[PDB]
């Protein structure tokens, strides 16, 4: 006997549990065609150069490289972002922006689960608010879709800019504060003695450190204000923010945290993730605005971007605790079964019909029995049974019975 | 500036070439559901010791493997069947049979394209050739959907149970079957051929044999050379009639040629190909009764399925001209007036998405005939502008693409 048991840490998927990941599938393409974004794809395999960002973040620390045959440095996508970046860079002037696009990536790691789907939904090209707007109320849509609601989750949402203030009149150069949100994103992870040695490290004074801390305990928009002032970019953008987010009418899945920075080296502007309010599980997406990636990556002018990721492994575990997931069974419309094997050929004719006419259809393979094939019927989740019989078909009829019997003229079947 | 191409061999889909293959996707999920094949998945990456068949395979010789670093011999998968084997063996007396399982894998290899997308169809439990029939009308139905008919392409229709008999009558012990399949599927030159067979350890007499029965050119010339109720007759004989009751004649036919070049196929094989004999073969399958028992099985099952590739067809659909681009869609675009409309577009817009419909907004500053153009741009149907004075009156203003004043409980 061989290994029926999957590669460490990867998922099978058989049907029972493809249909699960099916449904939340369907809702995640749904999501992004209701709100107008267009698909996209690249490859798993991506050149390792991309994800050397040198923050010390943990997705590129926790990368599933290798190196090919040829000796090319190459690694398993642990993220999407950089690719969507490759492809924008690719297309140049050529793209016409603003761009919405969207994809349902699996993404890696290597240290535990390996391997994850992610929806991954970007708007570009969009300097306002408004595209962070859009995104979050995606993630609502989606999560509105799947049986919740603001009772059971909500997303949390900053500006990394009043951090990069604060950090900036401290006096440390501008290079620092990447590594610095990198480090604060630890908070609850580790303990704050820990932080606080991280930040020491990478070489900010404990009176800089001190003011830090203090931002992020500030718990709404005004105790911001009196901090940095009324005027700051980050004051407006989040009060635009609430304000378009409570007119498209998701006023209640929304709120405020200065906690919040998220562990990505590139956002620049708001970041938001979503949690169930309950406290029992790990953040079910996150995102944010990220200006100056594509500047890096060496596009000749700043392209605007933000967008957010949305694993596949959380959400199901929320489900499946608010119980949201009830298998859902097979189905399938028509059963067409065969008297005995002489009537196979008249089966097959109108198996071909029922399926012309848009009908999921199965015909009985193997020889059986008509009570054992009515039985597997009913496993298979058959609407209907169509039982072709000779009497019945030299009478131009098949035998028809519901599962969830009598005679019927063949062209009346469809 | 970083490299913008994607890693050798490897394909982008930037949103005008995912349509495409969405396109296509949609064909074969679409036909899995009227065949009634249930969805199923595995990881890409599996242990390199399913696919260590030694029977000098292409799919496994080309096999992009590589080593963790916590040293455990892994591969991207060159095909599916294997995974499929490995789940189905996993379930064991728990799966309901027969069974019926697709999936659209991404499969890989190393050596010119390293990445393909496949479609695969299997049916599982079931001995009589209703499987095979059931798996060929499956892949005429998907391309007939594409828009392809009888005319554009054909199945090639064989079983390798006639050669097997010729090898035994020869006297080749039943261990070099497999291996003779996977060199004689290879039909390089003649030459070529008939010297990789010698080094495989048959004398000449038993390769001519061989040579003469893959030309022949029909059923009854098979019936003739070992008998007509032989297995292989039979078979063939109702995969025919079967595959004409279900009235897919015209597409398909015998060829003694066909024999694949996978190692585990024992009965009937096929192959799909273009009637103008331009490009390589569409889709490839058969019956593989043995594999499940080479895995360990405690009792055999029966299994054929196949594999449907995803750049060949493209290539053909491309020439025939059933390929248009697809411009993107959207039902409504949302434009506000000027930005102090942007609340009120802003429910308007929940209240569109809320009905089903697919909606934009303008989400950056611009002027209406800005906005307009990028409706246009976008394929909207319809444009909903949201100005003040009708805003006063309940109402919005709407333009076709594909104006004037509504009340807003209209729109939906
Ligand atoms: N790549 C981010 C999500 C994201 C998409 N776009 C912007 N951010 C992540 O993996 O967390
Ligand atoms: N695995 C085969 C196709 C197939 C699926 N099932 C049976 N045959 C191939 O890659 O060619
Ligand atoms: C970041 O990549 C991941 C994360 C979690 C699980 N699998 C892959
Ligand atoms: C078998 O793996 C393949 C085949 C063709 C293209 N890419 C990968």
């Amino acid at each position: 006997m061989v290994e029926t048991e999957p590669v460490q840490g990867c998922r099978d998927f058989p049907p029972e549990a493809m249909r699960c990941r099916r449904h939340l599938f369907d809702v995640f393409h749904a999501t992004a065609k209701t709100f107008g974004f267009e698909e996209y794809d690249a490859p798993v395999l991506e050149s390792e150069e991309l994800y050397i960002r040198k923050a010390g973040e943990e997705i590129t620390e926790q990368m599933f490289n290798f190196i090919t045959k040829g000796g090319h440095r190459v690694a398993l996508r642990p993220e999407m972002t950089p690719s969507l970046a490759r492809l924008l860079l690719g297309k140049g002037r050529s793209l016409l922006l603003p761009a919405k696009w969207y994809s349902i990536p699996q993404c890696w790691r290597y240290e535990r689960r390996r391997e994850h789907y992610q929806w991954n939904m970007d708007i570009v090209g969009v300097k306002s608010v408004s595209a962070e707007v859009e995104l979050v109320c995606a993630a609502c849509w989606a999560m509105r879709s799947l049986g919740l609601s603001s009772k059971d989750v909500g997303i949390k949402v900053n500006s990394r800019k009043v951090l990069q203030t604060v950090v900036e009149q401290a006096g440390v150069t501008s290079d620092k504060f990447a590594p610095v949100c990198v480090i604060v994103d630890k908070m609850e992870k580790i303990p704050r003695e820990e932080v606080e040695a991280q930040l020491a490290v990478l070489g900010l004074e404990p009176t800089v450190v001190d003011a830090i801390t203090t931002t992020l305990s500030l718990k709404s928009i005004d105790e911001i204000a009196q901090r940095v002032g009324e005027e700051h970019e980050a004051v407006k953008e989040l009060r635009q923010f609430f304000e378009q987010v409570e007119a498209y009418g998701y006023g209640d899945w929304v709120l405020f945290d200065a906690s919040v920075v998220r562990g990505l080296a590139y956002y620049t502007g708001i970041v938001f993730e979503g949690f169930d309010r309950e406290g029992k599980f790990r953040a079910l997406c996150g995102g944010g605005r990220y200006d100056n990636l594509l500047t890096t990556y060496g596009s000749p002018t700043p392209i605007p971007c933000a967008g957010f990721g949305f694993g596949d492994c959380v959400i199901v575990e929320l489900l499946q605790e608010k119980r949201l997931l009830p298998d859902i069974p097979h189905v399938v419309d028509d059963v067409v079964i065969p008297f005995d094997e002489s009537m196979r050929p008249h089966a097959l004719a109108v198996l071909r019909r029922l399926r012309d006419a848009g009908r999921s259809a199965d015909i009985i393979l193997d020889k059986k029995k008509v009570v054992q094939a009515f039985n597997y019927a009913d496993r298979v989740g058959a609407v209907r049974a169509v039982l072709v019989a000779p009497e019945e078909w030299e009478r131009g009829e098949v035998q028809v019975k519901m599962l969830r019997g009598f005679a019927v003229p063949l062209d009346r079947l469809v």
